[PDB]
């Protein structure tokens, strides 16, 4: 009943777009944030054409690059002067840190090899490329961008909007993570120990793991130092984001702060449920689709 305002980052396509659609259809007023201003304007138009023109006031486009402090600051100013309030943040903007050379479909072979680790717990530490048809390339610069967006980007946006969210009588933060965030994939025993800590976990320790991974990745010692052979930056960054989610869950008990592994419309249901979570919902948990954990 009570009017709510939500930010969804990286929301011009993919699951973000579907999160926005589903919040707007429930009466939430949504800020559709996109790295490029014109694609977000265009995404809003399609969103309004699909829901109906009566939703035109419930969706607003705003440029947002989570890696750019000035972009973040401009978004806080926009929300301040247009609405005055914020209730929901969905951190959906994200990068893989990888691309395909050659046949792009070999990616399904790489994703398959990772997913068997769930059925076996045997976390391979040696790089295995399933075919010579394609290759999953992970450059040093893409590893930096991936950490800078997934960890520091999400954290930058969260801390800029917390002051606004804290004036909500039910503030909600949802961090879109990945199954590759699971510690079964964290080959590096030091880093796994940090991520596993329930006591004495600090943002400082998380950032030390990130810097250590980036130093060994630059130095070319990814396998020497027992870092994951594939999706390496992605795994470390999304695990850090999970751990960071628990840290701020404990800092702000009056908030509900959660991570969630997510067709796109179906995958948006899980973050959407967490964005409208009741007062007694959990906080500090990583959810797989629609199932509890904490
Ligand atoms: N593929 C899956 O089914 C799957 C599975 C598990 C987890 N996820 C997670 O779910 C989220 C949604 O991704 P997706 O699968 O829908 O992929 P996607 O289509 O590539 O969407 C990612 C979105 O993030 C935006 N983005 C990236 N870097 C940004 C930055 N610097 N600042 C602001 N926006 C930025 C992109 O904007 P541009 O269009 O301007 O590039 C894009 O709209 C991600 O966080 C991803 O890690 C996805």
């Amino acid at each position: 009943a009570t009017k709510r305002y939500a930010v969804v980052t990286g929301a011009n396509k993919g699951i973000g777009f579907e999160i926005c659609k589903q919040l707007a259809s429930k009466g939430i007023t949504v800020i559709l944030a996109s790295r490029d201003e014109k694609r977000g304007i265009e995404a809003r138009e399609r969103l309004i054409k699909e829901l109906g023109s009566e939703f035109g006031d419930y969706v607003v486009s705003q440029q947002l690059d989570v890696a750019d402090p000035a972009s973040v600051a401009a978004l806080v100013d926009f929300i301040k002067t247009k609405f005055g309030s914020l209730d929901i943040l969905v951190n959906n903007a994200g990068l893989n840190g990888t691309y395909m050379e050659g046949d792009a479909s070999v990616l399904n072979d790489y994703v398959e090899a990772e997913f068997k680790t769930f059925q076996s717990g045997a976390a391979k530490t040696e790089p295995y490329h399933p075919k010579a048809t394609g290759r999953l390339v992970e450059t040093v610069e893409h590893a930096k961008e991936c950490i800078e967006t997934n960890y520091y980007g999400s954290k930058r946006v969260t801390e800029a909007l917390i002051p606004l969210l804290q004036q909500s009588d039910s503030p909600r933060i949802v961090n879109v993570s990945s199954t590759l965030s699971s510690l079964v994939f964290q080959t590096n025993e030091w880093a796994k120990g940090v991520f596993s800590s329930e006591e004495g976990l600090t943002e400082e320790k998380l950032e030390e793991v990130l810097a250590e991974f980036l130093k060994d990745f630059i130095d070319g010692k990814q396998q020497e130092k027992q870092w994951p052979p594939h999706f390496s930056a992605y795994k470390v960054s999304k695990a850090a984001l999970n751990a960071y989610t628990r840290i701020i869950a404990k800092k702000y008990p009056s908030f509900r702060i959660n991570a969630v592994c997510p067709t796109d419309a179906e995958a948006a249901e899980a973050p959407v449920k967490l964005a409208l979570l009741p007062q007694g919902g959990p906080s500090g948990c990583f959810f797989f689709r629609d199932e509890a954990f904490c």
